């Protein structure tokens, strides 16, 4: 599980969905997240995979707190398991929870060669649920940048070529209290392609400075 002192990620899910007919929908998951301790990774080995001026990962980690910084490696499933109808939905669903009511800002920077090409910013409002606070982003539609990228990768003949492109592709998710701008949760994403028919896999690491 991925949790700072202040906020916990419960679910993250990137997917495409197709309407075979008005009453029938196929949904394919690219990546999914749904309590062990975590192996550590030096944060200084990923500075080069994210923007590094002001608002950069180095200055974020230095601002603290350190209990907030994770790395997820995703084995993304890019199999055509659902028949490719044109005009399909490409979406991202995620849930967070906290003990305290707060208004959170969720920054999702898509990076190529350690440079921002897309930032998505969504403000989410606490909902009281079973004595805790929950934040739902439900079927947040993907940008054209990401849907094209997913098209480019699937039209490659060999998985090793996909993994070659993916080496230079990273996403940084930063969750802040809208008001205080206090860092609640930071998750660096790195990607390879899935080969096993077990499907999409993921590994979680703690980011440390040493
Ligand atoms: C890399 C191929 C598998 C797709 C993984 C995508 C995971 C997260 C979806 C992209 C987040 C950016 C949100 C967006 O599309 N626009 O802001
Ligand atoms: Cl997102
Ligand atoms: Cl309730």
């Amino acid at each position: 599980t991925i949790a700072s002192s202040r906020l916990r990620l419960l679910e993250y899910s990137a997917f495409m969905e197709v309407q075979r007919d008005p009453d029938t929908y196929s949904k394919h998951l690219f990546v999914h997240i749904g309590d062990p301790p975590l192996e550590a990774v030096d944060v200084r080995q990923i500075y080069d995979k994210f923007p590094e001026k002001k608002g950069g990962l180095k200055e974020l980690y230095e601002k603290g707190p350190p209990n907030a910084f994770f790395l997820v490696k995703f084995w993304a499933d890019l199999n055509s398991t659902i028949q490719e109808g044109p005009g399909a939905f490409y979406g991202v669903s995620s849930q967070y929870s906290s003990a305290d009511s707060m208004t959170i800002s969720v920054s999702t920077k898509v990076c190529s060669f350690g440079k921002q090409v897309v930032e998505k910013v969504e403000t989410e409002y606490a909902r009281l649920e079973n004595g805790r606070f929950v934040y739902r982003i439900h079927r947040s539609p993907m940008c054209e940048y990401m849907i094209n990228f997913i098209h480019k990768l699937k039209h490659l003949p060999e998985k090793y070529m996909m993994n070659s492109v993916l080496e230079n592709f990273t996403i940084l998710q930063v969750v802040t209290s809208r008001d205080s701008q206090e860092t609640l949760l930071v998750i660096a994403f790195v990607f390879e392609v899935s080969t096993s028919e077990h499907g999409a896999q993921h590994h979680v690491y703690k980011l440390v400075k040493d």
